[PDB]
C-alpha cells in the first residue's frame, strides 16, 4: 500500500491524531474574528474529516531541475499546490482564528506565490528525528512535521472546538511555534494521480 | 485548552513577541543611564524560555469569597502573585526604563499588596471587545490585555531592544496608556499546578 | 541606503565584478581537474543576477544576547546563514577551486556550524581602515571586506574565468590571504525585510 512520494505527485495529507486531511476551499477568513483580531482575509485552510477532491495537494520543487520520477526526501524544501483551487500553501505571522500565538495558514494565488511572496510558500516534510533527514518520503508509513521554512512553524490542528459557520464547522489549521510536539505529526495518506 | 479558574497558577505570554511575563529578585536601578528616577522596585520582564519565574497565581479581590474551582471571567478584577518571589504584581505612575510615557511594572511584598497599596495590585484580563465581557477565560485561546485597573494601562513589551546587563537582556514590560493596540495583547499559555 | 540590523536578510555585492555572494545545494567535486582534493562541501559562488539564493541572514555569535532591531557595526563578529538551504557560511585551510593558495569557501549544516565547527563560522564586516571600526553597516554605502576570523582571509571573486559546468558557470569564490587587496571590497546592496 505504501509508496514513495515523488515530485509533481498529487497527495493527500493526514493528521495523525484526529485523522483530518489538510483541506482548502474557496471560502475565505472573515476580515475580523469575534474578538477583533484582523485576519488576512485570505483563502481558508482547514482540517476535513471526509475524503474528497479539495484535499488534494501537488508536491512541487522550489523555483528553478526535477524529473517526473524523482523521490521527495525528508527535510527538503518543497512547495504545496492546492489542486482544486490552483494556489500554493503559505504561512505568515498573522494570528490564527483560534490560537492567537499560532500563525494563520492560507493559500495564495499563483502570481503572488511566484512573486514577492515566494519565500512564504516554502515547506518541508521534516523528519521527526535528526537522523532521518534525507530519507525518502512514503505514503502511510512516514511520520513528518509539515514545517514552514520562513517562520519556523509546524502545521497543527485540533478537534475539541470547531470552526464557526464561516468555516463550515471544519477543523482549524494553524502554524505552531512549538515545533517538537506529538500533535504536529502528519502522514501522506494517498498518492492520488 | 482548559478553563482558567481562580487560584490556578498560569503562565502569560505576549502574542506579538511570544515572551512570558516574568519576574525575579533583581531590582530596578534607582536611576537609569539618563538620570531618571525609578521606584527601585523588583523587575518584571519578558522572558523567551520556560522557567519557574513565568508562573503567576491568579487571586480574587479582597471581599470576594470564592471556591477552588470557580472560573476567571473576562473583565473581572484579579491579582497576580509571583510564585517564585511571593510578590504581588503592581503598576504605578513611575516612568518605565525605556519608554518615558509608559508606566513602570514591578511587584510588591505581601504586606504591601495586602495593605495600603492594595488598589494598585488590582488587574483584569480585559477582553479585546466590550462584547466578550464576562466570558470564560481559557488557556491558549482567549485573547486579552493585561489591564491595570488603577491606572488604565495595558501591559506591553517589545523585542527591538532588550534590557541592559542589569536586566540580563530580557524584555522590558511597561504600561501602555494607549490601551487600544494589538501589541498589548496577551494570552494564557499554560495552566500548571 | 539604510542601517543594517541583526537578523535582517541581506544581499552582498562585490565592488569590482558586480556579482552577488550566492549559494545552492550543488557540492564541490571531491577532486578538481588537477587531482587536488576538496572538502566536497556545499558551493559558494558569485551570481550576477538577483534571486532568492543571494540572501543571507546576519546573526550574532553565541553567548551574545543580542536581539532584533539593533544596528550592526563594522568589524564586529557576525555569522551569515544562507536562507534558502539553512546553512552557515564557513572558510578553512583547504585549497580553493582555481587558486590553490586561496581558501575554500563553503557552508556547513546548523548542527555542525553551532557545534564542532563554530569558530570557523565567525566572520566580520571589517572596515577598510581602522578609523571606521564601530561605525554602522549601511546598505549601498559602507565599504568593507568579508573577513574570516579563524583563518584571517577576505572573500574574493572575479569574472576573468568562470566556474566549470559543475559550478553552473558562476563566479568563483575563495579566501584571499592578502586581506587589504582593493579587489576584496564588498557592499551591502539590499535589505530584504526592511
Amino acid at each position: 500500500d505504501s509508496k514513495t512520494v515523488n515530485y509533481f505527485d498529487i497527495i493527500t495529507i493526514k493528521h495523525q491524531d484526529t485523522d483530518a486531511f489538510l483541506h482548502s476551499h474557496l471560502a475565505r477568513y472573515p476580515q475580523r474574528y469575534e474578538d477583533g483580531r484582523i485576519s488576512s482575509a485570505g483563502q481558508q485552510v482547514t482540517g476535513y474529516t471526509h475524503p474528497d477532491f479539495n484535499n488534494q495537494w501537488e508536491v512541487l520543487p522550489p523555483h528553478g531541475d526535477v524529473g517526473k520520477g524523482q523521490a521527495v526526501l525528508l527535510n527538503q524544501h518543497i512547495r504545496l499546490r492546492h489542486v482544486a483551487t490552483d494556489t500554493y500553501l503559505l504561512a505568515h505571522d498573522v494570528a490564527s482564528p483560534f490560537y492567537p500565538t499560532n500563525e494563520e495558514i492560507t493559500t495564495v494565488t499563483l502570481e503572488e506565490g511566484d512573486g514577492e511572496l515566494y519565500p512564504e510558500t516554502l515547506f518541508a516534510f521534516q523528519p521527526l528525528k535528526k537522523s532521518d533527514e534525507g530519507h525518502v518520503l512514503k505514503s502511510k508509513t512516514v511520520s513528518f512535521r509539515l514545517f514552514h521554512v520562513d517562520t519556523s512553524v509546524a502545521l497543527w490542528t485540533h478537534n475539541d472546538e470547531l470552526l464557526p459557520d464561516w468555516g463550515f464547522q471544519q477543523q482549524e489549521i494553524n502554524g505552531n511555534k512549538k515545533v517538537i510536539d506529538p500533535s504536529n505529526n502528519w502522514v501522506v495518506d494517498e498518492i492520488v494521480n
